[PDB]
């Protein structure tokens, strides 16, 4: 409409009606004009003394919105609501709203540095609807929307990687470039406003409890099993029987069994007692693909990290965060009492732990001449009559990941925690418009000289969750997320003296609990 | 309509629907004020050991847009679909817009 | 029907329709009388140094008919046509004719 009306209004609120919740939030963001107005190869040799490092890339103009962390959509008062009182949760609708675009010129003379209004410069934005580019949101990488809603933003950089040739920087026949001039955009001067609106497929729903009953454990404590096992041999070898008692869990016929494991190195916090002077990487956990070795940090699915009370973590199967956010390409060594560590202490009552050995097997044949012997192993893969459960999600972490298009796949739950999803929400991309400098002579050549460019607005997003309600029998009283602290000299998840967020603790979904 | 209101959107593709195939192409452009707002008589004499060369003309301070060149219209991976799969081709319609100026 | 008159026609084609590809084969057989008009038991001990070589069966008079290659259902030239332009492909159909039988 015009240069003195305003496009949209500020929505920041939480509605609960029943099994649903909505959530709308509204941030201010601010755009570059990213590799003035050009397209770049970018690539990579061997670095850090690995290979895996290697890689051939396009940078872009453009500049993306993201989404994919719960902190973006969630109070921590709102989130404490939900893990105390329901079972599950998943998503349903989204919906997203770009307006009150403004577009500025910067001039510098002799230093001066001068900056202005152009009414008349435009700003482009499309949605990747089909999924033929690239999809870099799922992969845990920074520049979403804050935490906080008063922060103001920048927008990432948009950027891809192709294929590389034998572990090295350069390309092959296969290799693509991707052009995002080639798809429609819409054009938007300071009057104008984008609006965009999503369905999310069906998905099954977060499980946010931890189990009551151990796996092993099942069978009544009072009553005996109408089963036998062996136990002996006799002076001549002739095989000998006894009954199952009551409670004797040990020795009971089972009918279920625990899910997959890879044995992962466990280190002492705290307190501790560790080996000194140990570089971590030689002994790391590794995947072999294409001729190079990869850390996979994020363990697969079916295992537990810490035991509960100890101070043993699996590192390399837990979730690090960091409670302040950090400057690009920071190589500082960090403490302990720095990062937020998570435990995934809750599901060791059905899940294997990482830093200890799976079980043993039959490893000989027995005979008169021969005595029995048995072998311990390091990993084991999914059997028949396997039960787990999957990682928890955080406040701080991602909602999302998209499932890889190969025609095959096994149980699709991502390593991060989270929802895979087929047909993900999209992609939204958005560029400054380039504007020409003073030009007096015809060239067949290409403009390389431009006017000086950056803009800013608001974004708002509403999302639609279901939730699924306790319906518990359990008479004692149930563990919950508190507000707790002694002689505290700040006030968590709020501002300080100087302005700056303050997030101390990590918050997991799992505070209720249900018999297996 | 105004100065705040944007006259155009962004259209870059193909759509390939059986005998038919429709390509848009967007540019972004530049326009000097050539000849300083005036209209120049302009000649040549033999030049390079030729007579062959002179001529008699007009310059003008207008510009063109010129479209007769095949990449304009067609991605390099678009061009490789038609050449292997079909016996031929003909151009049946076009259609021109020139939107959010600035002067 | 009769001696004089022929039960069917050849038919070797393929047909592209959009999402669809019709292909049809013919092709010449002779069946010979196997086993005598009997059926025989047939059986193996190990061979080459392996038990896994080993087997107890059943030799029949009959034959029988195979389809499951694509050479027999596509040409050299239709086969480079699917894979340079297409995602994917699954079947859908089958239609099988014997006739002009001769003893």
């Amino acid at each position: 409409d015009g240069v003195g009306n305003a496009s949209g209004d500020w929505h920041c609120d939480s509605t609960w009606m029943g099994d649903r919740v909505v959530t709308k939030s509204t941030r201010t963001w601010v755009l570059p004009s990213y590799n003035n107005h050009q397209y770049r190869e970018i690539k990579s040799g061997s670095v850090d003394g690995s290979n895996a490092n290697a890689y051939f890339g396009y940078s872009t103009p453009w500049g993306y919105f993201d989404f994919n962390r719960f902190h973006s959509h969630w109070s921590p008062r709102d989130w404490q609501r939900l893990i105390n009182n329901y079972w599950g949760f998943r998503p349903r609708s989204l919906r997203v709203k770009i307006f009150n675009i403004q577009v500025k010129e910067v001039t510098v003379q002799d230093s001066t540095t001068t900056i202005a209004n152009n009414l008349t410069s435009t700003v482009q934005v499309f949605t990747d609807d089909d999924y033929q580019l690239p999809y870099v949101v799922g992969n845990g990488t920074e520049g979403c929307l804050p935490a906080f809603p008063p922060q103001v933003f920048t927008l990432p950089q948009y950027g891809y990687a192709t294929l590389n040739r034998d572990n090295t920087e350069n390309p092959t026949e296969r290799s693509s470039f991707f052009c995002l001039e080639y798809f429609p955009s819409k054009m938007l001067r300071t009057g104008n406003n984008f609006e965009f609106t999503y369905n999310f497929e069906e998905v099954p729903f977060h499980s946010s409890f931890a189990p009551s009953q151990n796996l092993f454990k099942l069978a009544n404590p009072l009553v005996d099993q109408y089963l036998y096992r062996f136990v002996s041999t006799n002076n001549t070898g002739g095989v000998q029987f006894n009954k199952n008692l009551a409670g004797r869990y040990a020795n009971t016929y089972k009918n279920w069994f625990p899910g997959p494991m890879g044995r992962t190195q466990g280190w002492n916090l705290g307190s501790g007692v560790n080996r000194a002077s140990v570089s971590a990487f030689a002994t790391t956990n590794r995947m072999e693909l294409e001729g190079a070795s990869y850390q996979v940090p994020p363990q697969p699915n079916g295992m537990t990290n810490n035991l509960q009370g100890s101070n043993t973590y699996a590192l390399e199967n837990t979730m690090i965060f960091n409670s302040q956010p950090a400057n690009p390409g920071t190589t500082a060594t960090y403490l302990e009492g720095n990062m937020l560590i998570t435990s995934e202490s809750e599901t060791q009552p059905v899940n294997r732990v990482a830093y200890n050995v799976g079980g043993q097997m039959a490893t000989n044949n027995q005979s008169s001449t021969t005595a029995p012997a048995t072998g311990t192993y390091n990993l084991q893969e999914i059997v028949p009559g396997s039960v787990w459960m999957e990682r928890d999600v955080y406040l701080q972490g991602p909602i999302w990941a998209k499932i890889p298009e190969t025609g095959a796949h096994f149980h699709p739950s991502p390593a991060m925690g989270g929802f895979g999803l087929k047909h993900p929400p999209p992609m939204m991309l958005i560029k400054n418009t380039p504007v020409p400098g003073n030009i007096t002579s015809f060239s067949d050549v290409p403009v390389s000289s431009f006017i000086t460019q950056y803009s800013t607005g608001q974004v708002t997003v509403e999302m639609e969750w279901e939730l699924k309600k306790e319906n518990s029998k359990r008479w004692n009283p149930e563990i919950q997320y508190t507000n707790n602290y002694n002689d505290p000299q700040f006030v968590d998840f709020a501002p300080d003296s100087t302005g700056e967020y303050r997030s101390t603790r990590p918050i997991g979904t799992r505070y209720l609990t249900r018999p297996l």
